[PDB]
C-alpha cells in the first residue's frame, strides 16, 4: 500500500536521525568551528558533490551569500561540460579548486556513498592547497573518510539509504549555518 | 554552548518529522497518484521555488529524468531567469516557463516554505490558465498558495515555523512521492 | 604586440562571418521552418552542448521562453548533469535528458564545435529512436555528427578550424534563426 | 523573405564588427591587462550580465578555469532566486561581490544597453570594495559608462541591435582570453 510505503519513509527517516543524533553533534561543532576560522581570517568555503548532493551544495553556499564567502563547484554548466568533455567528469570539483582554493579555505565535499571520483579529486586537490576539508558521507565514509587528515572533519551519516543519507546532511548544513551566525 | 544548540536542531526536526506524520500520509499519495495520472498520459512535471525551494526543484527533477520520466526543473536555465528578471520582473521568472513549457494535464509542483512567494503564486495562476494541476509544497498556514488551490489541486503542507525545517520535510516529502512512483 | 593580436581576431572573426554567408544561408531557413514546423505542431526543441556550446544552448532557449515558445536547454540541470556523469558516465548526460523529455515531433538542437562530440553524439542516437529531428550546429568538417544525419535533418557547418570562430559563428546562426521564427 | 532576412543578419553582423574594430583595439588591450595585473597578484576575476550576457559570463568564466581564478555570479539559482524574492533582483548580483569581491580583484559586468539595474549595484558595490571594472556595453554605454572611474575600462559596442552587441561581446571575450594566453 501507498499510504505504508508512505509511513515506511516517515518512520525511517525519523530512526535514521535519532540513530544520527548521538554520534554527530560534536563533529558538527568542530565543522562550524573550522569554518569560523576560515571565514574570520579573510577565507572563503568551495562545497561541491553530485545529484542531491549537488542541490546541497548550493542550498548551503546560497545561506552563506544570502554576507559571507561561500561558493557551490556545481553551478557553472560551461565550466562542468567543458572539463567533462576535455579532461574527464573524475576532475570538473578538482579543477575549479585549483582555480579559485587558496591557502586556509575549506572544501565542503559531500558524497552519500563517499566513494565519488570526482570529489575524491577535488580532496586531493584541497590538501595540495592546503585546505581543510569537510565531508558530508554516508554508510562507512568510503575512500574518502580514509583519505582525511587529522585537520579534516568527517560527517557520517550511518545508515545504508541514499535518501536517508541526504535527508541528514541538509539538516546538518542548517545546524552549521545556524552555529555560525 | 554550541553543542546544545546542534543537539536542539536534531530534536527539533524529529518532532517535526513526527507531527508531519500524522497529517501528510494521506496528501503525499494524492500527490504521488496525481503525478502516475499525469506521466501514465504522456505529460510532463514541472518544478519550481526559491533559494533551498529551488534546490529542492531540482533534486527532484534529476531523480525523475536519472526508465526515464518526464520532469523538468524551471529555477536552472540562469539566462531564462535573469532575463525574465530584469526585463518582465522577477515576479514572472517562472510563469513565464510554464507558459512556453505547460500543457494540459501536466503537473505543476510550486515549493513555498511560506506559501506566500510571488513568482510561485504567478506560476500556479499560469498553471490553472493552461488546465494544469498543482501540488503546491508549503509550510507554516499554507499562506495564499493554499488558499489558491482548486479541488483537483493537492497540498502538502508542513506544520511548522521554522523554514528549515519545513525544507527538511520538503525533501522527505520529495523522496516519499519518487518511491511511490518507481513501485508503479 | 596586444594591439596586432586583438586587430588579428577581429580581422578573423570578419574573415570567418564572410565565408559562412556564401554557403549557410540556404540551411539556416531550412533549420528555421524545421523549427516553425515543430512548434505549431505543439512540439518542443531541445538544445545541448559542451563549454562555450552549454552557453550557447542556454542563451538559444532563454530567446524562446521570453508569446512563449517551447524550448528547454539540456545543459542548465546541475543536479541531472552531475548525477548522470558520476552514475552512469559523462556520454550519457544529454542522451538521458532526451529520453525523458523528447516525444516524437520535437527538434535536437546539438551544438559541436568539432562534430567529434561524445555525449552530443549519444544525444542524436536518441533522438533518432525518439522520432525527433535533429538540427546539427558544427564547425571544422562536420566530424561524427554530420556523417551522421538522415534527410529531414539539417547541417549547419561552419567551415572553418579554430573553435573561437565557430562559437561566434554559432551564436550569429541562432538569432538569425529566432528572428526567422519571430516573423512568423 | 526567409532568406533575405538571414542574408540580412550575415551583412549587419560583418558591418557591426568592421565600425567595431576600428575603435575596441586599444579599450580590449587595456582590459587584458588589467587582468593580468589582477591575477599575477593572486586576485580573481567575476562577471555577471542577464540574458545572453549571463551566457557570457557563464562563457568566459569557464575558459579561465579550464587554472585562472574567475567566477561567474549568474550560476547559482538557489542564491539568484533567493536574493530575488527576499530582497529584490537589483540586488542579485551586488550581494555576491560583497560576498566574495576582494581589494584588486575586478569585476566583469556585461549589459547590452549599459542600463541593467542589478549591473549598476555589481558596480557600485565592486567599487567600495575597491575593485576594478571592464564594463561591456552596447549603443551609448548607458548609466554605466557614466559611472566609471579612470582606473576601470569601457568596452562599448557602438550598433543599436541587441543581437549585433552580443556577438561582439563574445568576439572581445575571445580576445582577450587569448592576450591573458600569450602572456603567461
Ligand atoms: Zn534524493
Ligand atoms: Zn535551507
Ligand atoms: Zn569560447
Ligand atoms: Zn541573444
Amino acid at each position: 500500500t501507498l499510504q505504508e510505503r508512505v509511513a515506511a519513509h516517515f518512520a525511517e527517516s525519523i530512526r535514521a536521525k535519532q540513530e544520527a543524533e548521538k554520534i554527530l553533534v560534536e563533529p558538527t561543532v568542530q565543522a562550524a568551528e573550522l569554518m569560523l576560522q576560515c571565514l574570520m581570517n579573510d577565507g572563503k568555503i568551495l562545497a561541491c558533490g553530485n545529484g542531491g548532493s549537488a542541490a546541497d551544495a548550493q542550498h548551503f553556499a546560497a545561506e552563506m551569500t544570502g554576507e559571507l564567502a561561500a561558493v557551490a563547484l556545481t553551478t557553472d554548466t560551461s565550466a562542468l561540460t567543458a572539463i567533462g568533455n576535455d579532461y574527464g567528469f573524475d576532475h570538473v570539483f578538482s579543477k575549479q579548486v585549483r582555480a579559485l582554493g587558496r591557502a586556509g579555505d575549506v572544501l565542503v565535499g559531500i558524497s552519500t556513498s563517499g566513494n565519488s571520483a570526482n570529489v575524491i579529486e577535488a580532496v586531493k586537490a584541497a590538501h595540495e592547497r592546503d585546505m581543510h576539508v569537510i565531508a558530508l558521507t554516508g554508510r562507512d565514509g568510503g575512500k574518502i573518510a580514509a583519505m582525511l587528515k587529522d585537520t579534516d572533519v568527517l560527517l557520517n551519516v550511518p545508515h545504508p539509504r541514499t535518501a536517508r543519507i541526504q535527508e541528514n546532511h541538509i539538516l546538518l548544513i542548517h545546524a552549521m549555518c545556524d552555529c555560525i551566525d
